[PDB]
């Protein structure tokens, strides 16, 4: 059973260092030359960071402060996308990335909706996460895949087949939000659609974990960092919990706050 | 410049002949046993080989009047459809996903005709609108094509397997692009790139149905599919490139998107 | 030891509920339009219903009753697929899997020679099974294909896969008896085919299993139904039992007369 | 029309010299140590060069039984020596399965022989009789070009692996039309399709022989297969093209079952 | 014949501008916060630009010591870019490979530069040297576009992977090609065959890198690559083209090593 | 702690043995008519089975001989493939796979160059394992693929599985060499490489040995020999071992002198 003060601390937390991700990714891949894009970034990693230090249970009011940061820091993204579209800007994420992070700043601001008004957030139904959350798993997969040495062939494998499983699961959940036009809304294909989908993101999760184990150690050649695979799998952690509540299926073992190695306790 | 005439009688026709289509392809492949739903995709084609024939330049708006609520039923019946094979009721040789397609044709048929009823010339949608209607329908033809071949007919069924991979691929692609827009920048080289390969893609599968066509006619082929399901997904082909030719700014196709060149009587 | 009695019993069981199938999967499969082949099919599956029906220990003269039914569905067959190969029909079968059906017919007939004269049908050399039920496997693998929805990728490419195994086992078995005109009937090569090939069968009735378990469920998107997976699984059961007693192997735990749901007991 | 005389002369020298290469071919690929065997295979390479070069328009019906007496007894050699690979009891460098389609021609031969000791002209058969010989013939050439080159030779395998994969399917397909035939059809469509489909691959297979064959004269590929063996394969899918165009009603084709554009001295 | 003059401007300006290249690439591939590397990068950016449009029929032996002891420096600089990469020290967004295909690069002008110092003009080396260093380059070449595009672009995708796995395949022949070498025999059909099967994709390759170049100016591609970069992997492509075309006897490419059609202001 | 007396019995054994391979597979492999050579195999054979007869540690002296039979056979296999690259010679080896003779006869001579002198040879640096043995092992898979019958997809397919993955492994290993160039010798990256390459080399000794008993038995069709599979399996072996010692992993459970079955006690 939710309640407003567990919910709103545990969404605020999810987000805001997601957000504070985002800020040091786009920061840290843009060319020194992007003098005003970095001093951007510079200020969305402040901002972030500092309205993640100060998430307490004492909430609505803090969550209108959220709201208007992760609305500038989702017109910085889209401005980003704007100057690669024009060929205006370099920076090493491609445009469909960052379109993948301006969809995830968008639910924060539907979940801080709710927020704002002491509200609980709602479990949407299982097929609005499918929608978001499998194109992000495959482009997640799909930057391991070009992140990677052009020597990594087996682990460059195993991410391309990661990202067409996502691919895959993406168009099946598009034909589905079609179904429900019959009025239908939970029907048998469904609910053994996002248990397949819940297995192969944990198999995923196991990789992104090996990857940053990879990472840590240097053992892989790579421009990716251990931060990102850290992120990247506390977001598929985020995606298996919504989906296990919205469809009536086991919670998943994993924390989408905090990884094991990525923290100073 | 669109008028309102010639685009009320053009949409009409095709989307008409379309749901004709349809109705006759749902009629052949319910199971004998399913009297009740033989009876309702029976009086679904006598409805829309009526209005079919009956449009014309005499009293249109009225006209778009009887073809909407014709083609609210047969959405309705094609959502009853799918309902019974998602919970097992039903034998019909179609799988959902095929039948979804039709409702999203339908569906547009039905957008058009807010427009029509009014006496208004429909406009044509962006681009990405097409697409991201089209694509999924064209994958589904390929992988229709590719499910109803012979075990043994494996040089086609490659080729359609390509085909569907393709527009598959090139959805994804819609998908985000569409997400690009929310930059407000609306038309952009990228997105006009896209439009053309696209358009290329879908010349290419119109011959590769045409062949298809022409092999059905003549039994060249091993498979449940028929001439007239090759030449109706030519038909839509045609109508997607149209509207993309129109929305991008690109040559008209050359294709007929209301009558191919085999299934007619004259 | 095998006897006449059991044998019969065995056979008649075995294969009149397959052509009972044969006649219903007909039925169903024939536009509605089909009127004439409507009412054939009809006939047939009223007819190998009472057939089985009747099936009783007390024999030879059943089994001419028995063949002369198994001549006319022949028939019936033949002449769909001679329509199909002058476009003058609509069944949503393809030829070769009418074809197949033909094949499974006339091995009913074959043991019928047998036990029409009161003679236990012998058990053939494992190649004859082979060259027989390869190709019949590979057009059930072939069938499941494509008979799922588009957006089944996952299951498509698994019967994809078993499709394939089963058209190289069968070209394999196409040479193998070719070297049969050395005159050396049995060596080791041919039996570590037979038992290759068992134990890809093993795999497929697992996912025939599966398969039925998901039509049943609905939780499978397809045009198939978990009769016709029960049926494929019974076939690949009796492959699996000749083979194994033709080739000297442990005999399969699978019932080729009946599945684990679709019955009434 | 096929006269006695022509096809006489045609159907030995094609076959002797075909025989001619298997003895040579077994005889290159036998382990030294093998002397029993090698002393056979040069008996058959004596054997079949001057029977090739016997034949002619003279005493032709008392020579296709010295032709068939050879024949027998080379036949009896390969499955022999197929015999012992099953038992592990022969080194010859050959697979089973391509001593397996030596077996296959050989009978071919004996068929054609028995109406040629009888005077008669053999008759061209139905063309799937060839597709069922022919096309595990072809694809066992294609998969001795792909296992005969070099770990570094990526862009021929792949080739020739392509053209095996063909060669496979199409078989597949001939072997369920053949079951067709049990409707007492045993001329329609598909089939006619099929044989033009396969007539084409084998002209697309035999140019890749005919650059086989170049490339072994030039020694510009690395393998362990000669010119010699290319131009077999050549001339036996010119063999399987021209009875196809017979027995099908297609246009002959242009290349030699005889003799091939290098292999010759004159 | 191949005159000191013209080799050595033909030379510098070549390397030069590649040199100018790679600083430059490192230097907007470094995170922001490298503020170390990134003052050096773009002490080599000004360094190589300088020597490259300083460099003239005026004191060219002097000359080449001052490129020699730049081109020293930017390898030390690659090397301790990669050696950090090795110990997790550093944020740069190319991956060791790639910056290790730099440094073969420099390896070669450093080489040249033995000569030029001298005042002799460099040989053209055996073809299989050319291949050891160019083969890997190009699949690293191939690799990165395929890396650098954006998810969705998969047509591109799979057409720079199919380049890719070539060039690694033309990698281990010319492994294996340098070790028949040890034969004494320096020259054989099928090496002359292997680089002119190389020279042509080299040709379907730059077509290809073209192709990349002006979806870039236009912003018709979805990437992290730029047209700067595809027209300096066009220019070491044609320098490869171009020397094995002289150390195997064929015909000298139609490409300019020095200068790309888009990228000059003239 | 390794001491020449063991060190030399244990190299001398192994490459003695592999040469005597080499020459009897030469022998089998040349066509009759190649009489001169045929002549030279035979004379190989008896010469390296003479020396491994002789092998004692009672050893600077026999490895003077040893070297001079090992650089004969080296100019007999470099002969053979000049005349391969000429048209002059019919034998059923690719040039390829008597190129990767020639490199394991020259790490033979490599060793010999310390045997002679009454020095330990040392363990190289673990990179020059890779570069000689992983073209090796490439070369041994795609041997097992190319000497298999059409009919043996199965096999085929998974020797080319290996093939491709030891030839990714390969081109890994070359731009990891030139990593060598920053003067770091030793990085995490490189420790971890050779741990995978181990693994593969384990699954690959299992698939060796499997084809061994495959070919005992008789129950695989192709033109290998159970002894090329033994040959193959003990060279892994020695491999593994190198880069055990080379790199400091867990030493393998393998004898690279002698397999399970190829023996007479
Ligand atoms: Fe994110
Ligand atoms: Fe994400
Ligand atoms: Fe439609
Ligand atoms: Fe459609
Ligand atoms: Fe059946
Ligand atoms: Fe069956
Ligand atoms: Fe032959
Ligand atoms: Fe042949
Ligand atoms: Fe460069
Ligand atoms: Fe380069
Ligand atoms: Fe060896
Ligand atoms: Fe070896």
């Amino acid at each position: 059973e939710r309640n407003y003060e567990e919910s709103a601390l545990f969404e605020h937390q999810f987000w805001l260092k997601v957000l504070t991700d985002h800020a040091q990714f786009l920061l840290d891949a843009l060319a020194p030359k992007e003098k005003e894009d970095i001093k951007k970034a510079t200020y969305f990693v402040e901002t972030f960071t500092n309205l993640l230090n100060k998430v307490r249970n004492v909430l609505m009011a803090f969550s209108k402060e959220a709201e208007q940061a992760a609305k500038e820091i989702r017109a910085f993204k889209l401005n980003i996308i704007q100057k690669q579209l024009e060929g205006k800007i370099t920076i090493h994420f491609t445009p469909t990335f960052i379109n993948h992070m301006v969809n995830e700043v968008e639910e924060y601001i539907a979940v801080l909706e709710f927020l704002k008004k002491g509200e609980v957030p709602p479990v949407f139904h299982e097929l609005h996460y499918h929608l978001v959350w499998l194109t992000d798993a495959a482009g997640h997969a799909g930057s391991i895949s070009g992140g990677l040495d052009l020597v990594e062939k087996r682990l460059k494998e195993k991410s391309e087949e990661f990202t067409k499983h996502f691919e895959q699961f993406y168009l099946k959940a598009v034909e589905m939000t079609g179904y429900l036009r019959t009025e239908l809304h939970h029907f048998p294909a469904l609910k053994k659609f996002t248990k397949d989908v819940s297995l192969e993101l944990k198999l995923f999760s196991h990789f992104l974990h090996e990857v940053e184990e990879l990472e840590l150690s240097n053992e892989v050649l790579s421009v990716l960092s251990a931060r990102m695979a850290d992120h990247m799998a506390r977001e598929e952690c985020y995606y298996l919990l919504k989906l296990a509540q919205s469809s009536g299926l086991e919670m998943p073992k994993c924390n989408p706050l905090e990884g094991h190695h990525h923290h100073h306790h």
